[PDB]
């Protein structure tokens, strides 16, 4: 009927177009209301009650900002209401594929659930949106604002996932070249630089008691879209190059912070643990009344909209003795009776940890001599190594070699600006990995030889000193001159 | 050792690891999966917001008040001990909350068990009971030096009030510590400053009352053989707008006409689901939603949760119930139909609250309806708003002091401060809603309403002439 | 030329069309950077170190917003660019007559010096705006972005300062564009984005949360007919956010703008004024020499009166200025003249401005009762009189407002007190009266104390808060009290 | 006398000390309300309307705050309220010495003007507080709480400027972490920045990222070399880079805008045109001038942001160059900023070379048409030194840690311990150019000279240098 307004912590008072309206009053998009945006973070940070609902409502306003602004400033791009409402759609439902906890989810249990299977929380927010479209009756509705279904629904899909098929050339089906910058809004595939990160770093920012750095409005008063071999882009204005690399130090500083807290991801880890342990019992009814597992949902929509965060607190209130271990993995997050963290370090030079590595480093750990007195022996079970891909979202590549900029004599012509024109106080590499070593047995005794094991494991691999070392380690710091 | 929290409100708070013991329990945690407003998450996207961080709150201010005034006035001789007291009771104040907070015991429980007189505050009380019991809280006391008989006593006056000089846990020269956490003389306390400032931050509403300002001007006085907390008299313009501000939050967030009928097919739900949902408690035994209230072991697992079991569940037993929350998601909600409020002096009973959908049906609005409605049709909710006293006016039952003499207490009367405050401290709203959502058994709820106001007298409501124009003429009082 | 952009802390990122920029840098403009916004408020809350002139260009911002709001939701008022502009100019000009210490100027100064005359800070900023265009060639460059000075320059003018009986008396705009007047200045009811501008901005500042919210309002606003005019209307909903946003102006009053040592500021530095009055020369048009109370005759002379005045003063050397020079040298001893307390009368009694001055006179009159080691006189008094109200007198400014409802968004109704709340205002004027001292030691203020408590007691005005306390032996002589 | 509350939008409610009260209220102190704490700022960030005054008071509160946390968490220190005093005290009063436009009068003014002398608002600082002291009879009033003058102003003093071995005669060092509270020598970690990084913020429209009350929470004393000094928790190192990389941030934004610069630029140059002709009367009468006035504190005390408006609002002939730029000012008839380059060569330009680079600039040759010849007095070049507070050196290198599982033992974090992705190098020179001449042609050929000789000197290619001057960059390899 007609445009609703909501009031938003962050952004204000909202406008909602009703298209937009009854794609969120559906069963798939409230779900959002029940899965956290920062998952395990809320244990650690007790201001990160937010969740994914929320988020999403704010990168959909975000993208329609951005292009309404294009729109206003150059009319000459024939950017239509239509195109608008399909970047603000894609904006609302990029999120529909998280699952319980958001990133523990498709970064932590699906991986060991399913270790066969490729599954990003992009694809589930694809079939996702291709289920709620389906079965809510949204094509009509589209119809009656002047969207083209068959266009547009392959349009904010491609919003979402990036190209549907593999061309080796024009690579999209939903929109033409003369429309590519469309496709840098709610997910940017070429710099990273796009709507769902503003609404996040200013969102996290409010609700852990963190200030944020990166101003977002002032990014959309200087946007503009120039033509870039051959494809109409968005660029930024020069003198803003030093805002973007603050951009991407604010969200490295975020991950180290908070995303992830030592005991944030600890916490993730056990929950993982306890949904591992509770995935042969807990069934979940999806199409027709079939029964679907935790690890399956994924496969059926029906079901994977009924996968939230509610998993949790069904395991930890059960009463069946099946589910008796999942529950006590539960009962000592409770009780804050945690895996303990023992340090960290990173590889030194050209070292890199590959993933199918990850699995033989508690035996690593476990298999290191440290010449030291020990009351106990420990083994690889007692063992959690983490290892954390830290980057500026494109591996080792500098993501501002990858932006176009104007200045303004010439708002027309795109330049690139290289790392050495704006400062010689900026990064050397773009991407590191830490190493994160945890005990399962929480005692004085086993935490002290723990220590021993880890820092001279640190010694034997030639991993940076942890910080700590020598105070937790004096017997084994000292055998490495390197570290003295 | 003592833990550092970060706060989004109060910044890096440091808990005494007594305080830590207390709070890493089920029955604290719980509190994570409770919204602190409820149904107000379907209407303010950022209240997310859980009692669990707002105990928080209300434990940190506690001791910084506390705190302040042993550190201004070292004559009251305030202990560690008692620190830690009022400290563990503003934690401890919101354990007796049930799903959906004040849904709960505001909508549910009297309902469900109307022959009960069930209050969070009791819950509180049992809850916390039950967390040191459970949990060896006690040696934990006993080893900071706490006597656990006479604390544990004062802790729970703290919550719930008493259980002459009426309180056991602390003499009369502390009375003070009893309006902290609190405060039954005129409801000023660090409970409702937490609040304030938190939901205000996730709501997206800008707080104006001052907490830290009024912790800088707190004093002690002899007050009737009392030593109470006594605020500074030029604050009293401070204090009559935290009543305001407080007012404010409720007419835009708390009693939010949607956000209430939520909350009420919540409530509908939970009562068709009460049969059947079964909750396990002490030994083994079953209890539904409406009696967990009898054992903390089952009140335990009662939390926000609830409702998802009830949307997610196959039962054919849970059809009804079930296919009331999946109206929620679909927002097709029972529909406001309008608002008035009795006239002079006017008082709706609770006694009579049931009737009121009979009334409304009953009218006869002399207009052309398609369809006719009946009582069950209708909703009618009766909102009591007042500056937490009834009728009274709270900052009557605040004593000040003057810089000129700190240690004398005085009374300070609303002429003295202004002619712009309220003359009244007590209103009634009255909410009509349809559960009958069609175009025209709106029309006719509509014409049937503006009839049962102008039959009762209530006042007009505010789009009488454009919902019911044909009825609205025949009132000269209205024009 | 083209479009700039500045970061406010309030707004955030502002766009600037290049026309008001040229408006923005003029002398005339510019001048505002040195003009307190709070005036003496700035020596209680030290946070409230801002200027006119951001003030300004956020009111400017403001009424953009507003009028671009209106023209996208309802296509069908025909607003210009050419209207847009001209509310944004009237709005971001609305401040340019303002004087030293803004409301110290026209409030304590202009009232003691030039008793005959009638100015108001709304007249200065038409004459500073007139005055601002002619010098600066800004009408060659309104005609250029497609103004009509003749009529637009009427219509500014107008917005700031009213009509310049009849059914429509302005001749700016007609009356289907009624709706414009309603942005900057609004006559009517006093709901504009000029108050917008300053809860959000000296809250930000002083260090108070304001809880008005002009993003909300601006999304719920709409143009009705009314009366045969086109005006701005509410959504029905919104009435209770109106009586807040009044509420929270007369606690900003309250808390800040007549706090009562940030008033015996403003009075101490009036006094100073008053006393270089006579010596201080500004050079106006053709190098002829004014005064500080005469510079308002002259706006090339205007131009140059600013805050400075103050530093000119304390600064000097010569012995003329010997004696402002020492009572400014009293505010950073912090030796103030001394607050004695506050009262009001009672009921339906009124002060009026005409008995203002005999007030201290009939202070010194009163008769304690009491053993004093000092007498006091008329001239070591100091009594304030505060008119506070919700912006009309007596009257309440809801009942000047239209609304609309959900189901009738072109329907324009009233809604009165009573439909609201009983929880609300039962008057919407009072006057408080403060009263100060002069003599600062401690017996001359305990005398004070004396006569303050005595002459509350002899007008029947209410006891003051601490008048138990600052005055046992007199406060037991009055029953009521 | 008792204790003052006053209201901050940053700290809220403050409570000040009577003392303090009676040094806050004085000519000396009050004149910081006439300063602006970020000078021409003011005229491109409008919401920075802000004065020293209420820094000072900002961070005399911290400084407090920090102590007070200290004391608490370890009372085997021994912190007096005596050693409290003196540190608030410190705080208040290292503002004292700023001229006008704060970092304009001693950046840009005095150096021109008194280029034999060597003058910094920290040498300003302590002569200020000396004449505070003496002019308002403070030693008495230090003397009723506890303070004993001889030995804590000399501490005061040492606070604000460093040493006047174990350098300092204030405090022995068992207190010697009492010296890393206010103006920290050893790495910059003090309560200043935190005041001005969150008051700038708030003003400015930016937000702040660094959390102070964090850092005080983590913070404790550990005996490090024979002293005690203030160590951070070893979790807080990351937070530490933050802070450095925020304040580096805040100077790219807001305190070296290049239009911020060139209005501080132009203020300076009516100053020095003014310098002759203004009259401040110091001691005994005495007439000063604007360049001498930081020989009488008694003059100095009536020089603030004042003298621009004076300037300004004058009528004498004599004062007409001087009141011409100030009046391109009002009219946004500003210098016009041509480019900004970096050298990339190791060796910095040095302050002697300062003089000469408008020189050079005319005279590059560069290969293109052009209308307009231009000389050396219509070039205007600003090296600015970016830099973490060291020069070349990382301050997190003289930042002391402990852990948590040995709180009394002190360590070391290096650089590689804590990420790759840090900075290599801590300090960098910016050279911009503008240009006096700001019509259409006489800019065409400010920037083909520049390009040019950023060519000629090996310096990176500015970042509009394709499109500012075409003809020119293409002759440059490494460029291309
Ligand atoms: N860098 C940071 N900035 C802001 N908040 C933080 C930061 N790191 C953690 N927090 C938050 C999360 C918690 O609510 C609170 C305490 O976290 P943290 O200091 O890491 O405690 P911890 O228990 O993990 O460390 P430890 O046990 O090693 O002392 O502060
Ligand atoms: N109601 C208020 N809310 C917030 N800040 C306030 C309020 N009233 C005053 N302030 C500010 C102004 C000052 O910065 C600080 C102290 O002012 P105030 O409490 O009025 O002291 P005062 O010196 O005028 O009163 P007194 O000397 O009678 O105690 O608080
Ligand atoms: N005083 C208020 C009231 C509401 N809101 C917020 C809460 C909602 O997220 C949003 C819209 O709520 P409304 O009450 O304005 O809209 P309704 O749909 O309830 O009213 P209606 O449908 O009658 O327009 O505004 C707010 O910020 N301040
Ligand atoms: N990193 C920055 C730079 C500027 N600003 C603010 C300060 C100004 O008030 C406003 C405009 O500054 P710009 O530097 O963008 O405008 P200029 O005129 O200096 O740039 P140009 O003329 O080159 O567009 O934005 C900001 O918040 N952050
Ligand atoms: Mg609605
Ligand atoms: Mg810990
Ligand atoms: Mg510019
Ligand atoms: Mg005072």
């Amino acid at each position: 009927d007609t445009m609703k307004v909501i009031n938003d912590p962050i952004h204000g008072h909202i406008e909602l177009h009703p298209l937009l309206v009854r794609i969120i009053d559906t069963p798939q998009f409230q779900r959002l209301r029940y899965i956290k945006q920062l998952g395990g973070g809320y244990y650690v940070f007790p201001g990160a009650s937010h969740n994914r609902f929320e988020h999403s409502l704010g990168v959909g306003y975000l993208a329609g900002c951005l292009v309404h602004a294009l729109g206003e400033k150059q009319p000459e791009l024939q950017i239509s209401e239509r195109d608008v409402l399909c970047v603000q759609i894609a904006g609302l439902c990029r999120n529909l594929g998280h699952g319980p906890f958001s990133h523990m989810f498709d970064g932590r249990f699906i991986p060991l659930a399913r270790p066969e299977v490729k599954w990003t929380h992009e694809q589930g927010s694809v079939m996702m949106f291709e289920h709620l479209i389906n079965s809510n009756g949204i094509k009509p509705v589209m119809e009656q604002y002047g969207l083209i279904p068959e266009e547009d629904i392959c349009f904010i899909k491609e919003q979402i996932v990036g190209p549907l098929e593999s061309p080796v050339l024009w690579p999209y089906k939903g929109r033409p070249e003369n429309k590519s910058f469309l496709y840098e809004i709610v997910s940017n595939k070429r710099n990273g630089i796009d709507v769902d990160k503003w609404d996040y770093f200013a969102r996290d920012c409010h609700h852990l008691g963190i200030q944020n750095n990166f101003d977002y409005k002032r990014f959309i008063k200087f946007a503009r879209v120039c033509e870039v071999d051959n494809e109409l882009r968005i660029c930024a204005r020069d003198k803003e190059v030093g805002n973007l690399y603050d951009m991407f130090h604010t969200r490295n500083s975020l991950h180290r912070r908070a995303y992830q807290h030592k005991v944030g991801n600890i916490i993730d880890t056990m929950i993982t643990d306890a949904f591992l342990k509770a995935d042969d019992y807990i069934e979940i009814t999806g199409a027709g009344g079939k029964k679907y597992r935790i690890s399956t949902a994924i496969d059926d929509m029906e079901a994977y909209t009924k996968l939230t965060d509610n998993i949790f607190l069904e395991i930890l209130y059960s009463t069946d003795p099946k589910l008796k271990d999942a529950r006590e993995i539960l009962k000592q997050i409770e009780y804050r009776n945690l895996f303990k963290y023992v340090g960290e370090t990173q590889p030194t030079g050209q070292i890199k940890i590959k993933r199918e590595d990850y699995e033989s480093l508690p035996k690593e750990v476990a298999s290191a001599k440290p010449k030291v007195l020990l009351d106990v022996k420990l083994k690889a079970e007692d063992f959690i190594v983490d290892v954390i891909n830290m980057d500026y979202g494109m591996q080792e590549k500098n993501p501002i070699d990858h932006v176009s900029f104007y200045c303004k004599t010439a708002p027309n012509r795109a330049i690139r600006i290289t790392k050495n024109q704006v400062s010689q106080l900026l990064p050397e590499k773009f991407a590191e990995q830490l190493i994160r070593v945890y005990c399962k047995k929480v005692d004085r005794k086993s935490l002290y030889a723990a220590r021993q094991y880890f820092v001279q494991w640190c010694a034997d691999r030639n991993f940076t000193k942890p910080q700590d070392g020598d105070v937790i380690a004096p017997l084994i710091t000292p055998q490495k001159k390197e570290w003295n």
